[PDB]
């Protein structure tokens, strides 16, 4: 039932969306400090304080996208301007290098924290299509891949050419390269709004006169939204957890190959091998739901990367450093991740559709808040645990520590992310219902209901 079309015009939507903010994620750090000159505690806490400040600000969000009334529907107005803002946000972002002093600073401080909030205008709404477009377990499950796979593919071309268009472009003035860069950025994300905006086309919508919206609905209420759907609470805590565990095996990661190994042959083939087990499990979602259940894909979702975990804890515990070992870590926390990203897409839309089962409200905004919200919430409190456990062991900051502190430190690092990823399954095995009988009962509650509702 679903176009073709539609399918790759969402797909390259999720392309843009991504390829816009991998460079950021990726590269701003070695931009602030390596080409602008800032001190890594500043930076440090203000992507700390931007990140709660994006959390905080998104249930919001939710409420305004919610609360919208267009001609294009509550969710594609907020797209373009999201889309727009935050282009221009990111020029200004990467244009830091030009001022100096207290401006400077300022500059950064402004344009930063603007780009996490505009990202965020355009990052909820998007998704919220996704409920918006099925309804139908089979046709989710075969959807949402492909703007996954795309948002993948943009994240692994960046940190493939990202530097060679940089270096190739200005030499020695890396902040020109920079914004360079960002313009091609900026043209790839306005083209796949602009395809987005017109080819998908919002089916099962909250504005329909048969979708059971309310439009109208205070900040309690909608945020009280989240707690009466014990399923969108459930997702909240699992993505939480799953969030947390991956930051900081992401940390580790970026640790053990920018400070430790020092062999740079091997970073590449690591995002190489990571980037073809993503896209392959990516590509093969659509089979393999029908072969394993989504229960059984979901378990290997947080499995694998549990077995990521324990391999380099053998690693550690010797000293063989073997990068044989380190690649096969990398895959299957990236088959981990793709399988998780995907699942999670679909069960967003799923607690939408439950939500509107159990109460009588239908808010795709506030559950996609829900995501993004954890989707910072996550690296916050990555952090926040990764000084808890360093305050706790005594690890002064950049002074000279025990060799067996380190080792402790590097395996309790390795053991706390396994225990998040036992969360997210107890907690998915133990309250999470939304993958059987009960999704068709819900579907075909809804259809009937609209089919009986007055247009």
């Amino acid at each position: 039932s679903i176009s073709m079309t539609t399918k790759l015009s969402y797909g390259f939507g999720a392309f843009g969306k991504d390829f816009a903010i991998g460079i950021v994620y990726m590269y701003l750090m070695y931009y602030y400090t390596d080409v602008v000159g800032l001190s890594v505690g500043l930076v440090g806490t203000l992507f700390l304080v931007a990140r709660i400040w994006c959390a905080i600000n998104d249930p919001i969000m939710g409420w305004i996208v919610n609360a919208t009334r267009s001609r294009w529907g509550k969710f594609k107005p907020w797209i373009l301007i999201g889309t727009l803002t935050n282009s221009l946000v990111l020029f200004l972002l990467f244009s830091a290098h030009l001022f100096e002093g207290t401006a400077q600073v300022v500059f950064v401080c402004v344009t930063y924290i603007l780009w996490g909030m505009t990202y965020t205008i355009m990052d909820i709404p998007f998704w919220s299509l996704v409920p918006t477009i099925t309804l139908d377990k089979r046709e989710r499950e075969q959807l949402v891949p492909f703007p996954r796979f795309f948002a993948s593919l943009a994240g692994f071309v960046t940190a493939g050419i990202t530097l060679p268009f940089v270096s190739y472009v200005g030499g020695a003035d890396r902040g020109f390269g920079f914004q360079m860069f960002t313009l091609v950025l900026i043209a790839f994300f306005i083209a796949s709004t602009i395809v987005t905006l017109r080819n998908v086309h919002e089916v099962y919508s909250s504005d329909n006169g048969v979708t059971a919206g309310r439009p109208h609905l205070t900040l309690k209420t909608i945020v009280g939204l989240i707690y009466k759907n014990d399923q969108l609470s459930c997702l909240l805590g699992m993505a939480l957890a799953y969030n947390i565990a991956s930051n900081i095996i992401n940390g580790f990661a970026i640790y053990y190959f920018t400070y430790v190994i020092g062999d740079a042959d091997l970073f590449p083939y690591y995002l190489s091998y990571a980037g073809a087990a993503n896209l392959l499990t990516l590509i093969v979602f659509p089979r393999l739901v029908k072969m394993l259940s989504r229960r059984i894909l979901w378990a290997g979702a947080s499995v694998m990367p549990v077995l990521s975990c324990a391999g380099l804890f053998a690693m550690a515990l010797a000293d063989i450093h073997n990068a044989a070992l380190i690649v096969a870590a990398g895959i299957f926390l990236n088959i981990g991740t793709a399988l998780f990203w995907v699942l999670q897409v679909i069960m967003v839309a799923d607690t939408v559709d439950y939500g509107e089962f159990k109460l009588n409200i239908r808010c795709e905004s506030i559950a996609y808040s829900v995501q993004t919200m954890v989707v910072k919430g996550g690296s916050a409190f990555a952090a926040f645990f990764i000084a808890l456990v360093l305050g706790l062991i005594g690890y002064t900051p950049n002074v000279a520590q025990s060799a067996q502190t380190l080792q402790g430190m590097q395996f309790i690092m390795i053991v706390l992310p396994v225990l998040f990823f036992m969360m997210t399954l107890v907690l998915y095995f133990r309250y999470y219902r939304l993958n059987g009988d009960m999704l068709r009962k819900i579907q075909i509650h809804l259809l009937d209901k609209y089919r009986k509702t007055p247009p």
